[PDB]
């Protein structure tokens, strides 16, 4: 059960970025974002995930202010966590 502030499928930004809460049900292969092979990409290893926001598998994403994403999700803004 997703948190009350989870990013949802008719969120305009979620559509535009092709977010899914489950990276295995994402188009990460098609986008081929750089820095890791696409099958290795998910929110937990993304620069925009906020480790200090949320709880458990439901963490912040800088791009989705006021909400939570799933650590096992993905969107087309995926960028390697570099620091
Ligand atoms: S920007 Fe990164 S952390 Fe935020 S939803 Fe997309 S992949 Fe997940």
């Amino acid at each position: 059960a997703a948190p009350a502030n989870a990013v949802t499928a008719d969120d305009p930004t979620a559509i535009a970025l092709k977010y899914n809460q489950d990276a295995t049900k994402s188009e990460r292969v098609a986008a081929a974002r750089p820095g890791l092979p696409p099958e290795e990409q998910h929110c937990a290893n993304c620069q925009f995930m906020q480790a200090n926001v949320g709880e458990g598998d439901w963490k912040g994403c800088q791009l989705f202010p006021g909400k939570l994403i799933n650590v096992n999700g993905w969107c087309a803004s995926w960028t390697l966590k570099a620091g």
